[PDB]
């Protein structure tokens, strides 16, 4: 129903492959969107297609404050484009190397924000796959927005599906199970939950290497170590998230669930509730 000429384009805010997203102006109401632009003739010449329906269909599923939102779609003869909120703030991972780790409270309330998305996506039953800190945006108010849904895998409510078997991903926040047993499950999202955590922290995601094979390597033994100083019950709670046996997470189904999580010490001081109201903490 919208088409292009509806709005006015200024900066690209990111490049893909088949895939740009330029902040966006629509004139009859004067919003502001981050609008992507797919060309249909480079995914069209690489079989990306699926994909691309993939995020639709996940996106348009979601209705929450910490994911993007997908507000349109049109489509001319060259390119697809999906009409999403403008994260302004940019990735969580421009933070962490600009002031090289979070202090506790603000480990607090990002990893809380997190755990409020992942309980909201993991009750719908979606699995994200590429959870990482390129991949959590900051709005103006600096409430985190996660994105990236291409990789993302809906789980059939009518087979009771646990397991996805597309090898997806990002080699240091990957999941054992996915190496090893070449399937992921929601408890792989607590996996790469338990490495952004110790990044906050540690300044660096746990399991680390220049080569994607050594950093596999290292996931399937859990060979990484905590620094020194480290915040105790953070420290406590990567424990209890970075566990090779996926039913043996906490959050994760077999734990029962979001509720032993959220009541994990590290989180003693959190009112889980409004977090999306609360004002975040300045980073520094
Ligand atoms: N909603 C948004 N608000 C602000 N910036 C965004 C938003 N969505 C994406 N970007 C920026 O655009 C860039 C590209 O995102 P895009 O979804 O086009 O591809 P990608 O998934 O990052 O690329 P690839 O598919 O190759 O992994 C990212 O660097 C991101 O920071
Ligand atoms: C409704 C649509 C989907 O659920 C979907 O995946 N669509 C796609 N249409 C095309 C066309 C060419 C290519 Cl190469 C990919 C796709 S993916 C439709 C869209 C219309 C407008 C924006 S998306």
């Amino acid at each position: 129903s919208k088409r292009p000429e509806d709005f006015k384009f200024g900066k690209i805010l990111g490049e893909g492959s088949f895939s740009t997203v330029v902040l966006a102006r629509e004139l009859a109401t004067s919003r502001e969107y981050a609008i992507k632009i797919v060309e249909k003739r480079h995914v069209n010449k690489e079989n990306k297609i699926p994909y691309v329906q993939r995020e639709k269909d996940v996106m348009s599923r979601l209705d929450h404050p910490f994911f993007v939102k997908l507000y349109f779609c049109f489509q001319d003869d060259e390119k697809l484009y999906f009409g999403l909120s403008y994260a302004k703030n940019g990735e969580l991972l421009k933070y962490i190397r600009k002031i090289g780790s979070f202090d506790e409270t603000c480990t607090r309330f990002y990893t809380a924000e997190i755990v409020s998305a992942l309980e909201y996506l993991h009750g719908k039953g979606i699995i994200h796959r590429d959870l990482k800190p390129e991949n959590i945006l900051l709005n103006e108010d600096m409430h985190i927005q996660i994105t990236d849904f291409g990789t993302a895998k809906v789980l059939s409510p009518e087979s009771k599906q646990a397991r996805a078997n597309s090898f997806v991903g990002t080699a240091q926040y990957v999941s054992p199970e996915l190496l090893t047993e070449k399937s992921a499950c929601k408890s792989s999202d607590l996996w790469a939950l338990g490495c952004i955590i110790y990044q906050l922290v540690a300044g660096l995601p746990p399991f680390r290497a220049g080569n994607e094979g050594l950093i596999f390597a290292k996931i399937i033994k859990l060979e990484y170590d905590f620094p020194e100083k480290f915040f105790p019950k953070a420290r406590d709670l990567v424990e209890k998230l970075l566990v090779l046996d996926a039913t043996k997470r906490l959050g994760c189904e077999e734990m029962e669930g979001y509720g032993p999580l959220k009541a994990h010490p590290f989180f003693e001081s959190v009112t889980w509730e409004n977090l999306h109201q609360q004002t975040p903490p300045k980073l520094t």
